């Protein structure tokens, strides 16, 4: 399972992160790293965190709510950009689950659907 | 698409992936374990020739996801024709082939 | 156990499949399960052999060797079913994380 | 397609190194990087041969061969030491072929078993 999950990210078709508890990179899609501007260097085990540090407590609620168990999903998100123009996201964290029944971390995924 | 059909068929977890007609594209052991199939090829097989006694609650639902909808529910539960209840845990999900090319299906039991 | 390769397998475009230490099937790519007639069932976890009792024994003896560590490769061979098919072939071990033979992975493809 | 090779050289256990046409980096495994000593650093698109110029025609030919197609393969190759250790490697180099498919490169897998 976890393995597989992991790999299953790792090679998915649209933009996949998993993390864990810490919300540290257990694997990255590919689009995930370009979406991100994440380079392509071993960035696993590193904290989203540190590498975006100005994110917004409201994703951190997410992101925690998401650790709590929840899934979350937004079909059309809006955000108004640094740029200025406006954004649309759909997007979903969810956890996903250790071997016992505690949750390992979370799933996130993203997409542009401006 | 055949990256997800392959995915579908070597998840950990319940997954079959469906058409438009609720027929099988892909499916996954556990599916086949939980959903009473063989090990036989169920290809191109239809859902609902498979489960007559399957009603029409049910099919809402797949219409629904096939419409593109997203249908979740976290805790659920439901009584079968043995009568014994079954406690369930259910995703129906679209896939677009970009037009949507039917449904993904995930259940487990708690 | 590795289930890297049995991903890379299961996704791979040429005739490939992944086998245990007693030849049942772990992985197996779409162009094997068509050029070897497996049909679309769940086949993992079968025993090649029995899928196909006739296999003669000279790839066992391959098979077997590949099972003790060895890595087979052909370039270019010749074999007769009545007409004639020309090959290429690899059968070579894939390891466990302790260091022992988890089974073999088998590669085919036409030369011409 | 070429993600997965690259994905399956990502991961791998043992020490693996995937090509360009020019031989530069489109993949490493975590031991190469440590065995070659490159950093944990995107390295995608450096060139093996910049990173490397003592390297030898030995290997250039033997690299050159793999991209006309050739699979070589060596089961104990011993290389005299500047440490008084000799040294024995099993090694492969082999082609990749992109989806047309002709070769995009080459993959290069080395093992220490002395």
């Amino acid at each position: 399972s976890d393995e597989r999950l992991r790999l299953f990210t790792e090679h998915a078709p649209a933009a996949l992160a998993m993390f864990d508890r810490e919300m540290r990179y257990l694997a990255v899609s590919r689009r995930w790293r370009e979406d991100y501007g994440l380079g392509d260097g071993d960035i696993l085990g590193m904290s989203h965190y540190d590498i975006f540090p100005e994110i917004g407590e409201e994703w951190k609620s997410v992101h925690r709510r998401g650790l709590a168990g929840e899934v979350i999903r937004v079909e059309e998100d809006c955000f108004v950009r640094a740029d200025g123009r406006t954004q649309w996201l759909r997007w979903e964290v969810r956890p996903w689950y250790e071997g016992e029944g505690r949750v390992g971390g979370v799933v996130i995924f993203t997409e542009d659907i401006t």
